């Protein structure tokens, strides 16, 4: 683990993978309307997990070949 | 069958990023009690996004070194 209290933001210029970074936040913000009983935002929140589940799965393939530090 | 194959760890070279694939689905399980008004589960859902977004930017460090899309 790494608690980035002093981060570089991200700046990982890899759009297809940065979709994953985006989706985490898109869900993260729409947790509040979901919690307020909005099934519309809840369905979007779910669909974010499906989107991000596929995102990680596809990236795993080349990240296996990458695995850099 | 179902369009969601789950490989735990074939080649050991995507291991920290495999944890992220777990976190995605573990946010998926928090959605239903969050929507049902459970503030504890909602906090676990948000802290799931905090965990997930961290793991993405951890990889973005090495993923900017990579350049596909």
């Amino acid at each position: 683990s790494h608690m980035a209290m002093k981060p570089p933001g991200a700046q990982g210029s890899q759009s297809t993978y940065t979709d994953l970074l985006s989706v985490i936040e898109e869900m993260g913000k729409e947790i509040r309307p979901t919690y307020a009983g909005s099934k519309s935002a809840m369905e979007r929140l779910k669909r974010g997990i499906i989107h991000a589940r596929a995102l990680v799965r596809e990236c795993l393939a080349e990240t296996e070949r990458n695995a850099r530090t």
